[PDB]
């Protein structure tokens, strides 16, 4: 809507407060203005009609257990918003400012968070399996780079093009929580799932095994369940990912670490300017090892890196 750009104030899921941006006409908006053509927040209010309503506040205040969902969602959004401007010069999703609008309350114990082709959609979880989604940073990073990769790569949601676009997701989901740097860690989605268990998360990049995912090609999942398993054997390639940046010996296959920040321009590069629709595995390794190569030479420590972390996970 047309108002001018004020900054409320909230607490998020976790209970943490924070400042956000909002826009004023007759009622304070979850607009921000701030960033590109703006990022809307709206209420789902407990159904699944989308997007819902623009979320309206009468005094700039958003401190209401209902309004917790909407402060993150919105909040977040801001911060991958920023993540890959400052890290990558990449302009909203689109690469052109496009808006970025969130739903929040979306159905009723909804234990799920998604890009539905326009837009973010995130439940409240069931409280005990999920508390509301947008608490998590790396969540949220995660679908919007959803929106990044149909952009760009447009990698095809089934089979092993579809789990390179999942682990993609949870590849910068991760940087974007390194970026925010508050208990940043390689686990996905700890921050909301199941309150009542500790340590837990909903997957590990640095152990995928931990929780019943594949960390070596041999053991990929070939059956067709979960669109041919793209949360199942982004594992491996999740996987692979750690060990590019963190190093390590798997399956006796030693790989020298290189850090975030390059495994995030060695990806980036990848899923922008190399990958496509139809990519597999065996081109993924391709792509980054040319992406490596073109970042920091074909003589480098980072594509000597890159080809021992596949090699680790079986990936030729
Ligand atoms: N099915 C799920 O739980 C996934 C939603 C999710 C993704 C990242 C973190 C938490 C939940 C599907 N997905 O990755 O779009
Ligand atoms: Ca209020
Ligand atoms: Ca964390
Ligand atoms: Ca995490
Ligand atoms: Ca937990
Ligand atoms: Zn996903």
């Amino acid at each position: 809507i047309t108002g001018t750009s004020t900054v409320g104030v909230g607490r998020g899921v976790l209970g943490d407060q924070k400042n956000i941006n909002t826009t004023y006409s007759t009622y304070y908006y979850l607009q921000d203005n701030t960033r590109g053509d703006g990022i809307f927040t709206y209420d789902a209010k407990y159904r699944t009609t989308l997007p819902g309503s623009l979320w309206a506040d009468a005094d700039n205040q958003f401190f209401a257990s209902y309004d917790a969902p909407a402060v993150d969602a919105h909040y977040y959004a801001g911060v991958t918003y920023d993540y890959y401007k400052n890290v990558h010069n990449r302009l909203s999703y689109d690469g052109n400012n496009a808006a970025i609008r969130s739903s929040v309350h979306y159905s009723q114990g909804y234990n799920n968070a998604f890009w539905n082709g326009s837009e973010m959609v995130y439940g409240d979880g069931d409280g005990q399996t999920f508390i509301p989604l947008s608490g998590g940073i790396d969540v949220v990073a995660h679908e919007l780079t959803h929106a990044v990769t149909d952009y760009t790569a447009g990698l095809i949601y089934q089979n092993e093009s579809g789990a390179i676009n999942e682990a993609i997701s949870d590849i910068f989901g991760t940087l974007v929580e390194f970026y925010a740097n508050k208990n940043p860690d390689w686990e996905i989605g700890e921050d909301v799932y199941t309150p009542g268990i500790s340590g837990d998360s909903l997957r590990s990049m640095s152990d995928p095994a931990k929780y019943g995912d594949p960390d070596h090609y041999s053991k990929r999942y070939t059956g067709t369940q979960d669109n041919g398993g793209v949360h199942i054997n982004s594992g491996i390639i999740n996987k692979a990912a750690y060990l590019i940046s963190q190093g390590g010996t798997h399956y006796g296959v030693s790989v020298v670490g290189i850090g975030r920040d390059k495994l995030g321009k060695i990806f980036y590069r990848a899923l922008t300017q190399y990958l496509t629709p139809t990519s597999n595995f065996s081109q993924l390794r391709a792509a980054a090892v040319q992406s490596a190569t073109d970042l920091y030479g074909s003589t480098s420590q980072e594509v000597a890196s890159v080809k021992q972390a596949f090699d680790a996970v079986g990936v030729k």
